[PDB]
């Protein structure tokens, strides 16, 4: 009753769902001119990142786990690691960009038009992707993330193994850039938005519960998917024998699933429902 035929089906289902949802979202945005909006360009960038992550990094990792060997060379292992880091950080930063856009829309409605236009959004997205690619491709391809202990060199020399060993400085300065700062920004933004919504409800009740569900769906999903992995990412370098490799791999694959839940969270507007109904 091997797991090769058991977990493989689950991995295939994950890949199919991730590809299909994001392809549908991108086609719906592109085909119909009624959905082209400044707030929809960030969703397009997020969907592109999720599509690349579901097409490139996931199948090769699944093959590596099931076959238990890395047939390809060292160059493709490095390329795969770089693409993985790039696609994770781009998505996690686009989420914070969306949150800040919503904050600026809600808080200052008179000047919202001037702050965000078609000119600024393109530059913002390009800057996000450039910063994403500056921390992923450059340090990995210039060999600055490597370690010093003997097992790291033994893994590096052999061309039939692809395992992730990292240095302390790279791990800390990568987690800080990729996860914690956007988390703080999103927390502050959504706290302000919730306060404004509560004030408006109080005003209406003075003149004459529904926001907690949306805030939870937006935030708890991201926190539960990505917070556990980065804690052990920080811990495992400091403590040599406090984290096993299997737990690290499992917590890493928990995070990949988060790319499939984005269409359900950010793309269930009635206009999007009409677009999906017309397409299929
Ligand atoms: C092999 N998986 C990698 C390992 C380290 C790492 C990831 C994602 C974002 C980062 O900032 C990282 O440092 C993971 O996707």
């Amino acid at each position: 009753e091997v797991w090769v035929v058991g977990m493989g089906i689950v991995m295939s289902l994950i890949v199919l769902a991730i590809v299909f949802g994001n392809v549908l979202v991108i086609t719906a945005i592109a085909k119909f001119e009624r959905l082209q909006t400044v707030t929809n360009y960030f969703i397009t960038s997020l969907a592109c990142a999720d599509l690349v992550m579901g097409l490139a990094v996931v199948p090769f990792g699944a093959a590596h786990i099931l076959t238990k060997t890395w047939t390809f060379g060292n160059f493709w292992c490095e390329f795969w690691t770089s693409i993985d880091v790039l696609c994770v950080t781009a998505s996690i930063e686009t989420l914070c960009v969306i949150a800040v856009d919503r904050y600026f829309a809600i808080t200052s409605p008179f000047k919202y038009q001037s702050l965000l236009t078609k000119n600024k959004a393109r530059v913002i997205i390009l800057m996000v992707w450039i910063v994403s690619g500056l921390t992923s491709f450059l340090p990995i391809q210039m060999h600055w993330y490597r370690a010093t202990h003997q097992e790291a060199i033994n893994c590096y020399a052999e061309e039939t193994c692809c395992d992730f060993f990292t240095n302390q400085a790279y791990a800390i300065a990568s987690s800080i850039v990729s996860f914690y700062v956007p988390l703080v920004i999103m927390v502050f933004v959504y706290s302000r938005v919730f306060q404004e919504a509560k004030r408006q409800l109080q005003k209406i009740d003075k003149s004459e519960h529904k926001a907690l569900k949306t805030l939870g769906i937006i935030m708890g999903t991201f926190t539960l998917c990505w917070l556990p992995f980065f804690i052990v990412n920080i811990v495992h370098v400091i403590q040599d024998n406090l984290i096993r490799k299997e737990v690290y791999i499992l917590l890493n694959w928990i995070g990949y699933v988060n790319s499939g839940f984005n269409p359900l969270i950010y793309c269930r507007s009635p206009d999007f429902r009409i677009a999906f109904q017309e397409l299929l």
